[PDB]
C-alpha cells in the first residue's frame, strides 16, 4: 500500500527533478483525476455551486493588499514582466474575490458558491516533497462561499453535510472534527468571534456532529473547523476545512447591496473537501490498495477470447461496453487465458468478460473479479446493466453472484 | 456588433483585468462553454485514438536549454527562482510529453504513440501587442505530440489533416487556406528535408488540399502544415498548425527499440487544431454574435408558467430535461410572460418552454426559439428527445 509504488506499477504518473514536487499524470492516472473532477462536479452541482476559472498569476500589488505577502512572501513563486512583478497564485481566493466584483451584486445574489479545481503553487522545501502526498504544484477542490452574518449557520451546515457526504463515497465513515478558536493576535471585535465561533458550533450541533477545540489555533481573519478522515489502516489525514474570513472581502473592496439599501461586506468562507486532488488520489491509492472501485478504474472491463475463434464475439462486445459508456479494452492477443486474466488481474482491471466456444453460442460471457471471483456465465445486456448501475452508482463493491 | 468583448461581459462568460494583463477570469456560464469545448475535443482524441496526460506547469531552464529553445525565446519566456535554481513557466508542452515518453521502455509495436493534453502555457508577449481572448499571455493549447516511425509519417499526418476539417466543420468553418513552410539555415540531411516536405505535400494532395508554399518560414528542427480558417465576416484566423520535429526528440534522449532491436530516435508530429482555446471561444462569440448552438449554450433550456396554477408542471418538466442531461432553470417569477422571454432571449437561451392551462392538461408544452420562431405546443417527451439529439449530434441549426 504505497502510492508511489503502485504509481509506477499501474503506469498512473512519475515525477522528475527538473520539476521537484510537480506531477507528470500518465493516461490512466490522468482517468483518475478526472474522474475524480466528474464526481466533484456532480456534488458542486448537488450543492448548488457555480464553477469557474481564474488566472494562474496576479501583480504582486495585488497579492500585497491580501495581507498574507510579508508572511508567506517565502513560500510564493514570483515572476517579473515589462517592471511588474507578478505571484504564481497558491490560493484560489482573491481570484474568486475579482470574479464577485464584476457587476453591481445585491442581498439576491447571496448566498454565492464560487468552486474552482483551483491550480496552484507553492515554493515549498525539496527535502519535505513526498510522492503526491507534500507537492508544489497541486489542485485543490476549492470553494468560496459569499454570504450575509445570518446565513453562515446555514450555509456551513450544508459544507459539513458536503464534507460527510462525499467521504461516505471512498468508504470513510471515522471522522474526527476539530474546531479552532480565536488567536492571540485576531482581527475584529470578541463579539463577532464569538457569534463566528457559535456558528460553527451550532452548525455541526445541528448535523448531531460530536467535536472537540484546537484553542487559539485559529487564524487571525476568522475561526475554522477542520475535518480528519481514517483508512481501512485506521491512519488519521486532515483533508476537509471550513474556514471563515471577516478580512479578505473588506481588503479587496468586495461588497454588495443590502436589503436597506446599504453598501455592507460580504462574509467569506473558504471550504475544501477532497483538500489536494493529488493528495487524496494518494490516499485512495494506499485505501484501496491499488483496486479502485470500478467508477474510478482507469480500465474497467477487458472483454477476452480463449482462442481465434471469439474474435468477431469479443469486438461486438467490447463495441456494445463502448457505446454504454465504459472504459473498455479488448485482449485479442496470441496468449492463454490464463495469462491474459494474470496480468490484467496484476494491472487491477475490475471484470475481465471471457469469451469462449460455449458464451458465444449462448449469446453470453463468463466475468472473472481481479479477486479472482467466477461469476459464471450470464446475458451480455443484463452484465452490461449492472456495470452501469456499478458506475452510475460510484459503488465501493464489485456484482455478486 | 459582435465584439466578443461585449458579448463576454453581457452574457456573464469572462473578464480580463491590469492586475493580469493577457490572463482570462472564467466566469460560471463561460467555463461551461470552455468544459463543452473540452468534452468535445476528448471525443475526438477517443475517435482518433489519443491517449490523454498532464503536465507541470514547469521545468528546470537546464531543460529549456537542451531544447534549444531558450537562445532565441527566453524574452518571452515566464522565469521563476527556487533554492538557488531557475525554472520556466512553459509555453510549450513538446518537452514535457517527451519526460511521459521517456519513463518507460518504448518499443517500434507502441508506435505511433498519440499523447495529447490541455496544455495551460504562458509566453511574456509584449502588453501593447495584447486584445482580448485572441492575443493573451496565458492560454489554453488543444496540444498533443505523435511519436511514429519515419514510414509511418504520411499515414499520421493525414489523420491530422482529416482530424483538422472535421473539427472546424462541427461549428460551421469550410472555408480553409492552408501553407506548407519548406530555411536558409537547417539540421540534417537535404535528403531527409526531400522526404519531411514531400510527406507533408503528397498528404495535402491526396486530400485534394490546395496549398501555398511559404519557402523558409518553417524552421530548423523540420516543416509545418498552417490552416488559417474563415469567419462569417472573411476574417482570417491561423489556428491550426501540424510540425514536424527530428532535432527535439534527439535533443531530449528519446528513443525506442525497433524491429531489428537498433536504438531508432522517433519522429515527433506536433499537431494544434483550434490552437488556443481562448482565442477559439473568441472567434465562437463573435462567429454566432452570442447564439452559441445549444451543445454549448450555457442555460440550453428556460421552463416558465402563466399563472402560479402551472409552477409544479414546470418545476417537473425542469426535474425530467435536467435528469435527461440539459441545462434548464425554472422561471417561476411574478412577471409578464413577454417580460421573462425577453430576458432568455437576451441571455441567448436557445429554447423557451411555456407551461399554460391547456399545456399541463395535454402533457404538452409550448417551444419558442431566441431568434422568435414559435414551435406551438408540443409532447413533452418527443421535445426532450428532439433537444437530446441536437446536443448529441453537435447541431448547428436548431429545431424549425
Ligand atoms: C480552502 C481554501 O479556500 C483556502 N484558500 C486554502 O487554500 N487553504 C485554507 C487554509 C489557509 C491557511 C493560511 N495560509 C496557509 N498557507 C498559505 C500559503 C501561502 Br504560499 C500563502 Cl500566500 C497564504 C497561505 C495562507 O493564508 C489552505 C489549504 C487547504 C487545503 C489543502 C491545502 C494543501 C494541500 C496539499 C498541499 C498543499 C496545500 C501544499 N502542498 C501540498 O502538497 C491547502
Ligand atoms: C502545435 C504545438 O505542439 C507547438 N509546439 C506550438 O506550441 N506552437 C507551434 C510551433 C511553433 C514554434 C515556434 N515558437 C513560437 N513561439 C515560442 C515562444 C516561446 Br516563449 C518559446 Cl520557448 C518557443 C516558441 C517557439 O518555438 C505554437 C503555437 C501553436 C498554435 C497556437 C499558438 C498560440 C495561440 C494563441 C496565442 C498564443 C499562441 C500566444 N498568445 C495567444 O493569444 C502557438
Ligand atoms: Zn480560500
Ligand atoms: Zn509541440
Amino acid at each position: 500500500r504505497d502510492h508511489r509504488k503502485i504509481g509506477k506499477q499501474l503506469d498512473l504518473y512519475h515525477m522528475q527533478e527538473e520539476a521537484p514536487g510537480m506531477v507528470f499524470w500518465h493516461n490512466d492516472g490522468w482517468t483518475i483525476f478526472r474522474e475524480l473532477e466528474v464526481f466533484v462536479r456532480s456534488k458542486l452541482k448537488e450543492y448548488q455551486y457555480q464553477e469557474v476559472k481564474g488566472p494562474f498569476m496576479m501583480d504582486r500589488v495585488l497579492w500585497e493588499k491580501t495581507g498574507h505577502w510579508d508572511n508567506y512572501k517565502d513560500a510564493m513563486f514570483t515572476t517579473s514582466s515589462e517592471n511588474r512583478e507578478y505571484c504564481i497564485k497558491p490560493m484560489n481566493c482573491p481570484g474568486h474575490v475579482q470574479i464577485f466584483n464584476q457587476g453591481l451584486k445585491s442581498y439576491r445574489d447571496l448566498p454565492l458558491r464560487m468552486a474552482e479545481f483551483g491550480s496552484c503553487h507553492r515554493n515549498e522545501p525539496s527535502g519535505a516533497l513526498h510522492g503526491l502526498m507534500r507537492v508544489r504544484g497541486f489542485t485543490q477542490d476549492d470553494a468560496h462561499i459569499f454570504c450575509t452574518e445570518e446565513q453562515i449557520r446555514d450555509e456551513v451546515n450544508a459544507c459539513i453535510r458536503m464534507v460527510y457526504d462525499m467521504y461516505s463515497t471512498f468508504g470513510f465513515e471515522k471522522i474526527v472534527v476539530k474546531l479552532s478558536t480565536r488567536p492571540d493576535k485576531r482581527i475584529g471585535s470578541d463579539e463577532m468571534w464569538d457569534r463566528a465561533e457559535a456558528d460553527l458550533a451550532v452548525a455541526l450541533e445541528e448535523n448531531n456532529i460530536p467535536f472537540e477545540y484546537q484553542l487559539g489555533e485559529g487564524a487571525f481573519y476568522g475561526p475554522k473547523i477542520e475535518f480528519t478522515l481514517y483508512d481501512c489502516l485506521d491512519r488519521a489525514w486532515q483533508c476537509g476545512t471550513v474556514q471563515l474570513d471577516f478580512s479578505l472581502p473588506s481588503r479587496l473592496s468586495a461588497s454588495y447591496v443590502g436589503e436597506d439599501n446599504e453598501r455592507k461586506v460580504p462574509v467569506m468562507i473558504h471550504r475544501a473537501i477532497l483538500g489536494s486532488m493529488e493528495r487524496f488520489i494518494g490516499i485512495l491509492t494506499e485505501e484501496f490498495a491499488g483496486f479502485f472501485p470500478t467508477w474510478l478504474a482507469p480500465v474497467q472491463v477487458v472483454v477476452m477470447n480463449i482462442t481465434d475463434s471469439q474474435s468477431e464475439y469479443v469486438n461486438e462486445l467490447t463495441q456494445k461496453l463502448q457505446n454504454a459508456g465504459i472504459r473498455v479494452k479488448a485482449d485479442l492477443r496470441n496468449e492463454k487465458i490464463g495469462f491474459k486474466i494474470r496480468e490484467h488481474t496484476l494491472r487491477r482491471v475490475p471484470y475481465m468478460l471471457v469469451c469462449g466456444d460455449k458464451e458465444v453460442e449462448a449469446g453470453k460471457v463468463a466475468v472473472r473479479t481481479r479477486r479472482g471471483k467466477d461469476l459464471g456465465s450470464l446475458d451480455v445486456n443484463d452484465v452490461i446493466e449492472k456495470l452501469q448501475q456499478e458506475i452510475r452508482s460510484r459503488s465501493l463493491q464489485q456484482l455478486e453472484e
